[PDB]
């Protein structure tokens, strides 16, 4: 896989964001996560964690898996990154995502997600409290 270049447009929630990518805007669902709707349990949280990281970084990056780019919304299915520092990855380590929507070909980082769930588990962080 590959990090390409992206501007941050506009935070939206905990597992979304507007980025603009290749000059166009498009909205960005995070793969392999899935955080509480902001009207849920730590719904308010994941969103304030995700904004903070996205709107703070020098550099945000987006890396496409293997698979599916879009889903059927029109949404960009990548991992993100801020300055490096995978967003994805960065949810599920603080309690705030569960590794979830983990299908065929887009699971290149399902790995690396599921041990930062369990460490967040065995921390009892957040959704695992
Ligand atoms: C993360 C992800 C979601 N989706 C679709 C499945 C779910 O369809 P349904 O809308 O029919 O439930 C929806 C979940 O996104 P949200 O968690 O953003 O609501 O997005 C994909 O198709 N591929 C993916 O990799
Ligand atoms: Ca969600």
């Amino acid at each position: 896989l590959h990090k390409e270049p992206a501007t941050l447009i506009k935070a939206i929630d905990g597992d979304t964001v507007k980025l603009m990518y290749k000059g166009q805007p498009m909205t960005f669902r995070h793969l392999l996560v899935d955080t509480p709707e902001f009207n849920e349990k730590y719904g308010p949280e994941a969103s304030a964690f995700t904004k903070k990281m996205v709107e703070n970084a020098k550099k945000i990056e987006v890396e496409f898996d293997k698979g599916q780019r879009t889903d059927k919304y029109g949404r960009g299915l990548a991992y993100i990154y801020a300055d490096g520092k995978m967003v994805n990855e960065a949810l599920v380590r603080q309690g705030l995502a569960k590794v979830a929507y983990v299908y065929k070909g887009n699971n290149t980082h399902e790995q690396l997600l599921r041990k930062a769930e369990a460490q967040a588990k065995k921390e009892k962080l957040n959704i695992w409290s």
